[PDB]
């Protein structure tokens, strides 16, 4: 069990941007720009920098050039910069790697605490950032599939409460969560900015980055993705949806890029601003709880994620998860899901639902 | 084999309705009218007459309590009174079993043939048709899901260029279809209104009605269909999609009434009008062809579909398919499909994309 | 007064192209290749061929240098060849000066009958065009305020009922128009291929073209050209809209080119190809009937519209009007409009809606 | 000048509810119900309580029978139940008249202070208040035009520098503004909730209540509304819109309630939680500032707004803006405004754009 320090907590705001290392700097412009069509605020030949349609800060996402594809930070950003030191003294009390950058780590960012968290991941705080040019009213520019900000990211960790007791002493508050009735927890969300998440934990091996999540300004924006990746005759790199998502209802899409990074597609989920904003529990076998509709989870989704690095640029060690896998509790050859609770007309025994078994 | 009559052929204007029957008259109320809100014309303890948002002519749709669930009629509406004669004399030169009734066999349809057309269905040709208020601005009425107009039938057939040619001779023009290399026509879309489609073809054993098609407005009114089912925890009926088609290249929805009708929801095909309309054909194995971004089509798509009725209220009799399966050649055993036409790189062997096998 | 010729009509399928005579052909290829996002066809220093999202056939706009901003011809496609020769016939009948060519007057058309017709408006007609790829699944390519349809013309003349008769006779079926309760009639809406109108006639000073409109698939689609204008600091170039409107049902927004031709967008009317498809006729005083949601006409769009040529390149002579003005019986300083027919609230008399009088 | 109190400020989470006298309980539901689609949580002879379709706590509005139509609280929730103190403390410390009810003043709301701010506006603020179903995912009750959350209130006051220093020190941050290069200010927009707006003040004679906001998913939810109210024949409430806001950049509509209370749906405008989020300014005279493609700003809009009433229930005096009026700087008969700085063309002397004068 991870402690909660004596020392307060930096004041969060919201996921920030993500440091993706990509293995073909190229490959990934034409996935992000081209395909994607992400905003360019800087780039060279080791590194581009993107931004969303309504961002003003310098940039949502990096891309690095490197040997092994990975996530090298997940950042967020604080209130002040005296939080950039409340997080370093919060995260040094819980004994935890910090490295501390007054001019940053990439461009663009000022002051920052780069950390090897209490669940292996690589986090950054900072406040200092250079402003640019909102692009939120450049018609001109608008992409038929827009992303307009950053929404979240999603981490896969083996044990999702002992994660979920963490990120809330750290002042996230979970919002929805899916559970069994023999007490497994397999998946929570927890948001600091008002949204349904700014992080989730995904129950599985890890540390791993399950994906990175934008929004789009509405439901269209997210099928034109969709068709566009069907006339670039790269169908195949749409991994799962599109759908409407149970848990915080939003309508969603989940794509690969070329080093098989997950980007989720995301819009309309609801606030969750108020302190008592209801909590939602869904159960693992309501074959509602992540597609709506009850299409089938890929089970890619479930097994698949990226490596995730340290402070020195090395690969973090997984550690397998013990508690029951949702994947096998639900599509698996024992599994079981069910569209009515208590009804077996709608059920599924050993398979996905919608006529599929697992390939 | 299907000869061509030397009467000249009826003038049809497009398909305006289907009679269904039903086995649960008030379920199937609920379905048609509460979950999807189509519009009542007429009804009594034994029919429901339902129409359209845009329709002017009496209904687009009628439920017939019966013992046995099936079509009874696909009609279409042709251009003068004068072509119901033409009918009649076109497929009594057929050799067709035909009925005539001067004042129609179900209300609101005046003078009307019903034939049992050469593949079995029952075909029904008429002008005279009652008309009622024509809904297309009736806004303080329309649904979030609201189903704009019908737009066609999909027919079960086991030898498709056998149907083709007679329905060509009728005068419905191929827009699209799916063929292989070996030579085998696997379904033909053929229109009458400048759609892409007033009937179509799929091969497999037949007589069987596959679906009728309904359109709305927009793709968000599709989407709406399917959160409303979520809500109403009936996603078990959501048996394919949403999705966008590659022949055809609508946005489209497959869902099940109680008695297990298929209907389609289907929005944005193109114009087809000019007699030179070129004709696309796909390849059976190119998985973008049946959902343009890959998704896989479910088992049951290619397995189910109604029973239909001859003119005595019997169902007519199964033939098998010898013809390829669509099925077996791409998502069974020893089928396979691709995304790009010679690349292994995104295809699939033995089993159908986004990681599932058949149940 | 404009007889109905012995000769049978040519057998017109839809509108099809429109050729606009420009000044500056650099900065009209901004405004409608970089602005509304048309396809080049095929362009060089004096013209520019355009086409929209779904078509086949080479060209929807042509744009042609000249000293004089002009339509030069609207063009109609015909069914066959031989329809070609029907409308020389025609129009000869009608003693109309016509001119042919076997090799078209613009590239990509073939044997085409250019006539200066009794309106005194150049139509062509032709069936042989070159077909070009059809980008309707050329998502890749696809704007967000992409123009998908040629949808229709509109004409001004100055004697309605006279051109309606006419354009009847040609085969053009009446789908909505325009009176009052004295017999005046201030516009007709009417068709060939089953959409509420392929042209249309507005009542004014003419012969004058009023506009060329063009579809999209969904109303954020015509929101977003505005929203682009509005990015471009061209926001001054929307003369009208966007609203719904009442005659159509379509959804709508008028904007103006370099050279002041009117450009209408225009989305999801109904559907009238059956032959007794019912007639609407709004009364000249009903403040929905143009703007559904009761918003004021811009004058300019009753008094502003485009020349036309002769065979010769010369502008035809402009006939005033004497029948009553539409303007000035519902928004000049002796007109009025109502919401509710005999209502007195939500009346305007000697203005327009919402507060505005004429500029 | 309004002083900063010592006390610290109440933590605002945002805007929550308005309480409305309205004078015919029946015709207003009719409004708020029936046409809006806004959900009861309870009713009687006296009062309706609404919800939109997102909401968790008990209502967004309240509508309560009165001799005379007015705003008679607008609610902001505060983030603990010690806020309401600490509200209490700081308008005492400003000399303000207070009432403080422990089981509140209307239903559905525990522990309330109610206020006669330094701008003579009624604002309450709470914390405890009844939770109810949240509607979010009830797909079954969606309605075409569905109000999802409430956004914002908009407030009428002479003098908005001074109003705009006191929100500031209340906690409010502002986001954009409308100035000249004079000095005057005409309008200011603040949040606490992390939107473009939790309130504003357009200067005008005050106290009075320019509008209040509920927000849709989409900008087709707000088009459904429009074409509702024209198949209600209730075009003519109406008042301003659809368009697109140059401030805030959201998709708008004003509507006007059966005692002339203005409601604004409003979607889609950006991210403003960043404690150094970037202020707008935008010139008066800028004619994209309001509507962004230049649509004129109706001038009941400048001229027309809600009493309010004090805390015993009668109308608050009004005191007269002495400041610049933005009616008259922009579109009256010695008004201005521009489309593109500094360029004659496509600006406006004396009148509206689009053609148009004051009716
Ligand atoms: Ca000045
Ligand atoms: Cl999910
Ligand atoms: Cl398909
Ligand atoms: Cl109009
Ligand atoms: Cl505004
Ligand atoms: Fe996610
Ligand atoms: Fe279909
Ligand atoms: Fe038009
Ligand atoms: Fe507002």
């Amino acid at each position: 069990e991870i402690p909660k320090p004596v020392a307060p907590a930096p004041d969060i705001l919201r996921c920030a941007y993500a440091e993706l290392v990509v293995t073909d700097l190229a490959k990934s412009r034409n996935f992000y720009v081209d395909v994607l069509g992400l905003h360019v605020s800087y780039e060279d030949e080791n590194q581009i920098y993107l931004r969303s349609f309504e961002e003003f800060i310098h940039h949502n996402l990096v891309l690095t050039k490197g040997p092994v594809a990975a996530l090298k930070a997940m950042a967020f950003r604080v209130r002040t910069p005296e939080d950039v030191d409340k997080a370093e003294a919060y995260y040094q009390e819980l004994g935890c790697r910090t490295e501390r950058r007054k001019d940053g780590f990439v461009k663009g960012i000022g002051d920052a605490l780069r950390v090897e968290d209490p669940l292996g991941f690589p986090y950054e705080f900072f406040f200092e950032t250079t402003h640019v040019e909102r692009l939120h009213m450049r018609y001109d520019l608008y992409s038929a599939g827009e992303l307009v900000r950053l929404d979240h990211f999603n981490q896969v960790t083996p044990d999702v409460p002992r994660g979920r007791k963490y990120l809330e002493d750290l002042g996230f508050r979970v919002t929805e969560d899916i559970q069994d009735d023999e007490g497994t927890t397999y998946a929570a969300w927890m948001h600091r900015k008002g949204t349904v998440h700014d992080t989730a934990l995904t129950g599985g091996n890890g540390p791993r980055l399950h994906h990175v999540a934008f929004s789009t300004h509405e439901k269209h924006n997210i099928i034109q993705i969709c068709d566009k990746m069907g006339a670039l005759r790269i169908s195949d790199r749409i991994e799962r949806g599109p759908g409407r998502h149970g848990v915080s209802n939003a309508f969603y899409l989940y794509i690969l890029d070329p080093d098989n990074h997950r980007i989720e597609i995301y819009t309309q989920d609801y606030y969750t601003g108020d302190p008592d904003n209801p909590t939602i529990t869904w159960n693992v076998h309501d074959n509602q709880r992540r597609d709506w509709w009850g299409n089938p989870v890929v089970p890619s989704w479930y097994t698949e994620a990226s490596k995730v690095l340290d402070l020195d640029g090395n690969v973090q060690e997984i550690i397998e998860r013990t508690d029951d896998s949702e994947l096998e509790v639900t599509i698996g050859a024992d599994g079981f899901s069910f569209t009515r609770a208590g009804d077996e007309d709608g059920s599924y025994h050993g398979q996905a639902s919608k006529g599929f078994k697992l390939g």
